[PDB]
Order: C-alpha cells, then structure tokens, then sequence
C-alpha cells in the first residue's frame, strides 16, 4: 500500500533524524520539527494500525532497497 | 559550507528529502506524502536562501553525513 510504504519510510527517516538530535548534531528549529513531526506520526499509527517500530524497521529496509542500486 | 548544528539539520534535511522525493519517483507513495514533499521543497528553497547554501551541495554533504554515522 502506498499509504502503508509513506508511513515505513516517514518513520524511518524521523528515527534518523531523533538520533541526530539525541547526538547533539543538529539545532533548534530541527528538534521543534522533529517533535512535531513525532505527533503526527503517532496519530498516523493509530489510523493504520501499524506500531511505530515496526513501520521503522520495515522503512529502513525500504530505503536500503532504494539506495542500493540507485547510489 | 561551515559545520554547525544548523548547517548539519540543513543537510541532513536535504538529503532525507532526497529520499522521499526517490520515493515519489517510484510512485510508492500516497498524496498526502506527495503534498508534505512538495511543501517541505518549498521550506529547504527558503532555508537555502537564507543560509546561503546551494540545495545540491547540501544534499552531498547530507548524504555522507549520514553515511558516516550509520556505517
């Protein structure tokens, strides 16, 4: 599903942009976005019935599809 | 470019954006992510002016930015 695939690869892409914050790499306006962003995430969740870190693990694996070949 | 924590989030933004717009290209995506892609292009081109930082060279630096942590 293509709304399913957006939802993996969003979660996935906020998982790296926690970690960055977490790591002290990035400012302000980046976290404020970050934490908005994890909002909406979480009533996404609640619409597909899909848990966050599941649709982590399957977007990661989505974008290793992508930037295999591609990059 | 400089490496602040601002030039970082700007890079790092860049290249993530690049991954969802590969995304996009592969039409595995629904339009509400289609419509936060093109809404988050419009953000990068405002921040790019105001950094002085070309979206392209960002982009690169983001790409092994992240390379660099994740491998």
């Amino acid at each position: 599903t293509p709304t399913t695939i957006a939802f993996q690869v969003d979660c996935y892409l906020w998982h790296l942009k926690k970690m960055l914050s977490l790591m002290g790499e990035v400012d302000a306006p980046f976290e404020d976005r970050l934490r908005r962003e994890q909002k909406a995430l979480k009533g996404r969740s609640m619409t597909l019935g899909i848990d966050i870190q599941a649709a982590t693990k399957a977007g990661y694996y989505k974008i290793k599809s992508i930037t295999e070949d591609a990059m």
